[PDB]
């Protein structure tokens, strides 16, 4: 493996200012805040993530390790960490919150252009993790954040690894045998897409997670969302193949979704599409990538 020359920056508690709480409870306490580097006329909006136990501090730092090691437009940036009694991860602020909440809150204002663009950006983001040899192991709409309606990024690398669990997003080989590859993340990409195309429905709603393993063994999959054409739904079903090597790679998903994003009303049928605003088989070179 190659040496990891990432800088982990250590920030002073004095350098930043907490303004209000965005999220709370189990996964942590996420605060809205502003960061002002010591000797620069610059104010950077940020999200700060904080009881102190030895086990808790290992896992929060392992997240910090990975987040510091990534640089992509569609992957979350760790700015630094502050070593107070409880450790704080200073990260880039994502004003519109998680995408799952965003789609549900704006069901009636999300056009097909946006949906397919998010599919490309997520696929792009995941493909970078594949390039960096990282498996995410928890891809969903709750762990994709919205910088702007035109710009989303992947997050939550507490479950990420090199080369309570969400059974309803996991591939079969992961559920049965604990085997996670990049192609097991493709399964979860498929579900994530399905969440967006259903405008934030719960996958396998009113089905307990212990039944899922046997359900998928029998051949059953998530149903085709109403807005989805057969073209888009086919791509989801390809992500949910029993054979993992049969599923598509993220580089190919980027291609297919970018293809569709050129002519969005052909591949998605939304009521009153492209009268709504928010705050030739051709692929542009930048969406054609080699590993
Ligand atoms: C629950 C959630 C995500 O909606 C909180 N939230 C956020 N989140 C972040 O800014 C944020 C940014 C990151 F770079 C990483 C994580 C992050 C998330 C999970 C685990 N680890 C790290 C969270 N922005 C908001 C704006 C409005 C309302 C709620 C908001």
């Amino acid at each position: 493996e190659a040496p990891n020359q990432a800088l982990l920056r250590i920030l002073k508690e004095t350098e930043f200012k907490k303004i209000k709480v965005l999220g709370s409870g189990a996964f942590g306490t996420v605060y809205k805040g502003l960061w002002i580097p010591e000797g620069e006329k610059v104010k950077i909006p940020v999200a700060i993530k904080e009881a102190t136990s030895p086990k808790a501090n290992k896992e929060i730092l392992d997240e910090a390790y990975v987040m510091a090691s990534v640089d992509n437009p569609h992957v979350c940036r760790l700015l630094g960490i502050c070593l107070t009694s409880t450790v704080q991860l200073i990260m880039q602020l994502m004003p519109f919150g998680c995408l799952l909440d965003y789609v549900r809150e704006h069901k009636d204002n999300i056009g097909s252009q946006y949906l397919l663009n998010w599919c490309v950006q997520i696929a792009k983001g995941m493909n970078y993790l594949e390039d960096r040899r990282l498996v995410h192991r928890d891809l969903a709409a709750r762990n994709v954040l919205v910088k702007t309606p035109q710009h989303v990024k992947i997050t939550d690398f507490g479950r990420a690894k090199l080369l309570k669990v969400p059974i309803k997003w996991m591939a079969l080989e992961s559920i049965l045998h604990r085997i996670y590859t990049h192609q097991s993340d493709v399964w979860s990409y498929g579900v994530t897409v399905w969440e967006l195309m259903t405008f934030g429905s719960k996958p396998y709603d009113g089905i307990p997670a212990s039944e899922i393993s046997s359900i998928l063994e029998k051949g059953e999959r998530l149903p085709q969302p109403p807005i989805c054409t057969i073209d888009v739904y086919m791509i989801m079903v390809k992500c949910w193949m029993i054979d993992a090597d049969s599923r598509p790679k993220f580089r190919e998903l980027i291609i297919e979704f970018s293809k569709m994003a050129r002519d969005p009303q052909r591949y998605l049928v939304i009521q009153g599409d492209e009268r709504m605003h928010l705050p030739d088989d051709v692929v542009d070179a930048d969406e054609y990538l080699i590993p």
